[PDB]
């Protein structure tokens, strides 16, 4: 299933999960993240904030929508990083760079 | 981290991820799924439709919101099962039972 794909070394993010976008699905990652894929060192940090498979099922708000083409099962999971968490600044900064970041590179 | 918790053998869902709700976070599961946790074979089926950690990051729509308490980072991920997928009927049935299902148990 698409929802089970992972990014091996030497794939760009868009080779696996589609062009980076703004405000839509696929919106996470600036051009440098797209290019480096899993070797971008910001990716490891960000994956710490992504739900495990159990948290994604049981901790999300889940919304099944049936359409003529099939079942669109939406998971909305919200991870909270407290303001005084030792990693708070770094995550906010990576979000600043990467969310809707297509067309930009950091520094 | 709350987002990395897993449900061990012999634990209820609500012990780990809070009470089952309707129309909010934690809305997936009827009373049998809550009680049985991972013993419930429906759970096994449904995990096949949950995104990998890569698919969750790069295939979701991601929305960061800052509040006085910190960063609320929202992942919206939609898995699509074709109507003609041979597992379509089963998944749809589990969703009918478990989404906002708190307060019910399935027929046996």
């Amino acid at each position: 299933r698409y929802c089970k794909r992972t990014i091996p070394p030497g794939y760009k993010v868009d080779q696996v999960f589609g062009p980076r976008t703004k405000g839509k699905e696929g919106n996470f990652g600036d051009d440098k993240m797209n290019e480096e894929g899993i070797k971008d060192g910001r990716v490891t940090a960000m994956l710490n904030l992504v739900p495990s498979s159990h948290a994604c099922l049981f901790g999300s708000r889940v919304t099944p929508k049936l359409q003529p083409d099939g079942l669109h099962l939406k998971f909305e999971f919200t991870t909270v990083v407290p303001r005084d968490d030792p990693q708070f600044d770094n995550y906010v900064k990576i979000c600043d760079q990467c969310v809707d970041g297509v067309g930009t590179r950091p520094k």
